[PDB]
């Protein structure tokens, strides 16, 4: 499902800059190491006492997902408190058609039928139910989080987190010159 998208952004190139996409799609768990990063982590963050309450609850999970991907990073729930935001699927559209419109106008180019953003949007969808998600955009402060390579002239790290299904997906997307 995800490896066609995954596929296609493996390393698109564009004759001189590239683009790297990689769809994530992660079940929680409440057993075993993550029951203990998830006390370790909300025991962090209350006392510690931009994501609001609403969101507390998710921060935990985002985090989680963090450490799937890079399990040797020292995330911290208060400074992914402060780089984790609540998107709305609009600024996400938005962001992915002016963005990624050299990488859906190839796609149109090759596979005719859905658009990408249609086929991104009915993946997404089959994984978490997109219309009762919640949505988030990680931005870290320096280069050494793992999420922000040096000298990509942009780059976007998205997560897609369905409460009922206790279910993340991660997007994650960037331009590279040569």
């Amino acid at each position: 499902p995800l490896d066609r998208i995954n596929d296609f952004l493996d390393h698109l190139n564009l004759g001189e800059r590239t683009i790297k996409g990689c769809l994530e799609a992660y079940s929680c768990k409440h057993t075993g190491t993550d029951k203990r990063l998830s006390i370790s982590l909300e025991h962090e963050i209350l006392d510690y006492l931009l994501l609001s309450r609403s969101s507390r609850k998710a921060l935990i999970y985002l985090v989680l997902t963090l450490y799937h991907m890079y399990p040797d990073y020292d995330f911290s729930a208060v400074k992914a408190h402060q780089f984790f935001t609540e998107e709305s699927w609009n600024t996400f559209k938005q962001i992915f058609e002016t963005y990624m419109f050299e990488a859906s106008k190839e796609w149109s180019e090759t596979y005719g039928g859905s658009s990408l953003l249609e086929t991104l949007y009915k993946a997404l969808d089959e994984v978490v139910k997109l219309p009762e998600c919640e949505i988030y955009s990680y931005n870290p402060d320096s280069d050494s989080d793992p999420f922000l390579e040096k000298g990509a002239i942009w780059s976007f790290n998205f997560f897609f987190y369905n409460r009922k299904l206790k279910r993340v997906v991660s997007f994650r997307f960037s331009c590279l010159s040569n």
